[PDB]
């Protein structure tokens, strides 16, 4: 779709068999989701945002369906204010900004 | 134009005659700029992201040119690593996210 920005660009995602809501976030390099259980092995990682840094669990090669589009890639899990879909997966679903 | 998300979607902006680089950010409600001295009244604000909150100065009705597209509205100024163009101004330049 063509997503306008008068409201937050929130979409439904499916991950680990669960439906969740996430923010399409062009300002994020990486995808970060709120605390949840995910199948594979994970590695401790750090990521930083506007307020500083947090500890996350890094899961590699995870399937996520984003508004009906499949991506398979790295998902970080930790204390984020909201689920955010970053460029690592936005690129997989062919997303661009235009104006 | 069509901005790719292979890299950070940075574009040139102009505010108060100053030329800067900023992120076109669908995940930001508001526009946040790196610390700079602006004249005029402002209002204290706190905004939150992945590391917690930071204190910013809120300036209203500020003119900002984004990749040659003029916009006017609220700008937040504080200790951010990067200049962030949020939805309050992205909507004014007719930006959409497409996939
Ligand atoms: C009320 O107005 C606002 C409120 C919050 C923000 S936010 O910057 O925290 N953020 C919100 C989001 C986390 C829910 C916008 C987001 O795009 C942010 C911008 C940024 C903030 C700080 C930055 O430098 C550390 C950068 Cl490069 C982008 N990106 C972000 O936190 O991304 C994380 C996940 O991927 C990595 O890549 C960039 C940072 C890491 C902006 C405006």
């Amino acid at each position: 779709p063509q997503v306008t920005l008068w409201q937050r660009p929130l979409v439904t995602i499916k991950i680990g068999g669960q439906l969740k809501e996430a923010l399409l976030d062009t300002g994020a390099d990486d995808t970060v989701l709120e605390e949840m259980s995910l199948p594979g092995r994970w590695k401790p990682k750090m990521i930083g945002g506007i307020g500083g840094f947090i500890k996350v669990r890094q899961y590699d090669q995870i399937l996520i369906e984003i508004a009906g589009h499949k991506a398979i890639g790295t998902v970080l899990v930790g204390p984020t204010p909201v689920n955010i879909i970053g460029r690592n997966l936005l690129t997989q679903i062919g997303a661009t900004l235009n104006f």
